[PDB]
């Protein structure tokens, strides 16, 4: 799992990767070996925020009201106010939309008890339950952070894939991404990347091809 032979996998996977009529996005698939999944200690749940960002951006939803909502419009933000979210509560059809829609959610730390009771039934089976900031918080540092955050999770089995970025990213770039996330399979575990059975590289529609190491 060294920079060469990640960019030689990475390039396989490229040329193997028939073109179709549409950005194929770059999947990397982690493979653990001795790891017991049953202890909660063991399973890995990280966001990571990858150095080259991970292709298109991701659509993120703002739960708040204030200057803090003020700021999320502003950004161009999908807003969800206290009205709205009332709301929200009676509908599942239009609950169920606003969370296939959008990949990551920010709610305003005093509004979680109601997100808990309104759109919790929805946001909490799909794992989009709001990060929480503070009714101040700047919003711009975040959603850079976010545009380029991805989430690695195990949930209990010895078996994860992480989209790592597109075809229109250089190799280089992929290398660097990938990379990114075999630092922080090492960084947890203490014997390190020796529970990396094997990994892979794939296009959407490709074959995949494997990270030599």
């Amino acid at each position: 799992m060294d920079r060469e032979n990640i960019l030689k996998a990475v390039k396989e996977a490229r040329s193997l990767a028939k073109p179709r009529n549409f950005t194929q996005s770059l999947d990397l698939i982690i493979n653990l070996k001795e790891l017991d999944l049953s202890r909660p200690e063991n399973r890995l749940k990280e966001q990571v925020v990858l150095p080259n960002g991970r292709g298109k951006e991701p659509k993120i939803a703002v739960i708040a009201k204030g200057d803090l909502a003020a700021q999320a419009e502003e950004m161009g933000l999908t807003v969800i106010r206290q009205d709205e979210l009332e709301e929200l509560g009676k509908n599942k059809k239009m609950a169920k939309k606003i969370a296939n829609e959008h990949d990551f959610f920010i709610a305003q730390a005093d509004m979680m008890p109601l997100v808990g009771k309104t759109l919790g039934p929805v946001l909490g089976p799909r794992g989009k339950m709001p990060q929480p900031v503070p009714a101040n918080a700047n919003l711009t540092p975040l959603v850079e952070r976010l545009k380029k955050t991805v989430l690695i999770n195990t949930r209990d089995k010895p078996l994860f894939h992480v989209l790592v970025g597109n075809e229109k990213m250089s190799d280089e770039e992929l290398a660097e991404n990938i990379e990114a996330i075999l630092n922080t399979v090492s960084r947890k575990y203490e014997k390190g990347l020796y529970h990396v059975k094997s990994a892979y590289t794939k296009l959407t529609m490709g074959p995949p091809a494997q990270i030599e190491k």
